[PDB]
């Protein structure tokens, strides 16, 4: 075939980094589709290509291992469906259609990546060991192969939710997102579940701090569906230690959360009182290595926020408890993507 | 001269962290002032040949300037000064106090060392430009060179202060050293220097959390004198933060300090309401070359927490205010020396 070509092709193109601005006007209207359909059969072999690239550069001991192979393999077939639209006519609605129906398939067919590439990092633990050397070389390509993919899915599904058919939402972008709705709308999710699975759960305590427009409440552009999946992970964590730490006790301490607006970044602290957890320890919340056992939320989750020029930090006091910070860009013109 | 022997000589041998309980055993009477002699006069070489090995390994547009060549002169002279007690007699008397009359003057002599390579960091800052490559250089040597420097002066100190004329105490370690009196006698020292240039001085607030033993008092085995470094150095920044963000308002926030005892851990936050800083220049708080203009005290309160296996690392919300923890082990077996 010339699936070996394409990738060296397009993998000679650097992935194009587009800022919340560029989202929103993509899909400003319906006419865009057109100048979509153009930019993303170029702009997605590219970030396929150069993923695939590394994937490829990778030692033969994980190369060839059945879970990477698999991985590459759908890989190499949404590329090949995505070059049968480059010399298709962008007039023809019919091309434009069936783009959309093609991004779909793709879509679908890599939604059982995160747990396969999983099973490869188990396989290799118990194939070749945990070692510190291991951890660091599994943690790099992981943060940018989980990256690269937040960024694909994230173009595929801009066009397939402006695009089809025919604003208050551009698509997965609220341009008017308030922070502590999507708090409570993750606390209400893990509450339910640490209800059901410990019959007890925390509170919730919420305080906005907007500097430059006090009791104005706190509004971004940015993608809610994002925002809740970091906050949801925190919560679980949180409500499973505050509970587990306090079994023997009647005082179930709430889960505070705290939304700052400054001039440059966005907050949310996330405290809680489950005993902390040693300073030894921190790093393998976020290890993929030593997250793995016979979840992977905390370190996605921290890749989601670095997506937009942010990050997700943690600072234990073991015996007392742990705080989580979601670091925000809380300008749209600041909000650009961090491509591998 | 033998000087470039010497460090060759002394080079090849590992410096050998020692631990609290190593500390404690040496200075438990003064019967060991002749162990601590032998082990003085071949550990010190070491350690000072180990550094100034590094030294004559920067880049030379580093290594001629005047500033590393004035404390590369100390080193040396420090070096020879050891040497001559290599085949001294240990039981004669006099062979000790010389040892320790030379250690001071060893010690009085590299007092100016911290101003005298901040010289060097401006220096090179105007002579060649202050590159993101050369910060983290100048950093990764300053990190290590500062590191080398409190271990060695932690050796000197232990035996000049144990060992001179003939306890609660065992020299600068204090094996009952309550961290929150610590707190007072640091935030007591700010507060003087802060309602004399602001009118004005932020209060204080402790809250102990012993997880094993609730109200008992925390104690730990530490040097007190570094720790009132850290915890000094925190609250001056705090207190201009605390004050020059509330200058317009009448309300000025307090300094709470939270002080937790776990298993392995004791941690020290220290929070204020100082209108944070932007993550962006998070970095600069602990860069030398960020740091200095025509203060290392940040960068080198982290040293003293990192040289017994500790951490201080800072987390801030715009808006709002600046969090700060001092990761101290809470067990004495776990306190040894992290050496370079
Ligand atoms: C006590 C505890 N507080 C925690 N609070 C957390 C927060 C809140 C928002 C600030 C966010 C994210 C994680 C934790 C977290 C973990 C643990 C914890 N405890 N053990 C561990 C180990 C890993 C592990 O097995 N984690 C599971 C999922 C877990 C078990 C019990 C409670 C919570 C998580 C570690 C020592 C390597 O981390
Ligand atoms: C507002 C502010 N809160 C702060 N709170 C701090 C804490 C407390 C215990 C948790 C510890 C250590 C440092 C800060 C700190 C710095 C600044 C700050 N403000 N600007 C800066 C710049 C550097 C600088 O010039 N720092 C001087 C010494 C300073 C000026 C005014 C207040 C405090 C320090 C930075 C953007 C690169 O850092
Ligand atoms: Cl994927
Ligand atoms: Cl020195």
């Amino acid at each position: 075939g010339s699936a070996p070509k394409y990738i060296e092709h397009f993998s000679k193109f650097s992935p194009s980094p587009l800022s919340m601005k560029q989202f929103l006007d993509f899909g400003s209207s319906n006419a865009c589709e057109k100048t979509s359909f153009t930019f993303l059969r170029q702009e997605l072999p590219v970030r396929l290509a150069n993923i695939m690239k590394e994937i490829n550069l990778l030692p033969d001991r994980v190369l060839s291992t059945p879970s990477v192979q698999l991985v590459q393999s759908w890989y190499v077939q949404s590329l090949l469906d995505i070059m049968e639209f480059l010399d298709k006519d962008p007039e023809d609605h019919r091309t434009l259609s069936q783009f959309t129906d093609a991004l779909v398939t793709i879509r679908n067919r890599h939604n059982d990546v995160v747990p396969t590439m999983a099973q490869g990092v188990l396989e290799y633990k118990d194939t070749y060991g945990d070692d510190p050397v291991s951890n660091q070389n599994i943690q790099y390509f992981l943060d940018r192969f989980y990256l690269s993919r937040i960024s694909i899915r994230m173009l595929i599904n801009q066009h397939t939710l402006i695009f089809d058919g025919s604003p208050k939402h551009i698509g997965s972008i609220d341009p008017n997102c308030n922070v502590s709705e999507v708090v409570k709308d993750a606390y209400d999710m893990a509450k339910l579940l640490c209800d059901k699975y410990y019959m007890a759960s925390p509170d919730l305590e919420i305080q906005e701090i907007n500097a430059a427009n006090s009791k104005q409440p706190i509004h971004m552009v940015y993608v809610p569906s994002h925002l809740y999946h970091m906050l949801f992970e925190l919560f679980k964590n949180a409500m499973r230690a505050t509970v587990e730490s306090h079994e023997s006790s009647l005082i179930l301490p709430p889960i505070k959360v705290m939304v700052a607006l400054g001039e440059e970044d966005l907050s949310i602290k996330m405290s809680d009182r489950g005993g902390g957890v040693p300073l030894r320890k921190i790093e393998r919340l976020f290890s993929y290595m030593y997250s793995t056992a016979p979840g992977y939320g905390l370190p996605i989750s921290r890749l989601y926020a670095k997506y937009f020029q942010g990050d997700l930090q943690l600072f234990s006091m073991e015996g007392f408890g742990t705080d989580a910070v979601i670091y925000l860009k809380a300008l749209s013109t600041d909000s650009v993507e961090r491509l591998p």
